[PDB]
């Protein structure tokens, strides 16, 4: 129903959040050394 | 100073991605309610 | 309905947290640009 | 350079916040599937 469209979209956004964290970690590595 | 430049660009792109996440979660709320 | 509301409130709370993260990252960005 | 060190600390704090958000959204996903 609407709930499972919601679950698909929330899972996609969780994946996007993981990507954001990874990219911020690489920017930290560039800022340090 | 080039690494600081690259950090500024990358952090801005990630801010844009966070805004995208927030907006998609908002219409996920619309799909959950009705 | 009750549980739907519980999911809705929790996701809204996480949206507010994400907006806060965006604001703080923008402030660190402004500090990086003036340096 | 102290501003760079402070930027590193603060961005790490926000990365931790983002991971916590991901965990809470996974918990809401588990509740939505039931």
């Amino acid at each position: 129903s609407g709930i499972n469209a919601s679950v698909v979209n929330i899972q996609k956004e969780i994946d996007r959040l993981n990507e954001v964290a990874k990219n911020l970690n690489e920017s930290l590595i560039d800022l340090q050394e």
